[PDB]
């Protein structure tokens, strides 16, 4: 999952980040 | 800024996330 600024999304949330990150999905 | 998998993005980069993140920027 991903917690950023206290906002948390569950495991399985995949987000498209800019380069060089790209599509990063969060298993936690 | 933000960095993940050694790929870092500069301070002020913004990315699109689902709720409850929504529109998030990486200030550091």
């Amino acid at each position: 999952g991903f917690c950023w600024h206290h906002s948390c999304v569950p495991s399985g949330t995949c987000a498209d980040f800019p380069w060089p990150l790209g599509h990063q999905c969060f298993p936690d």
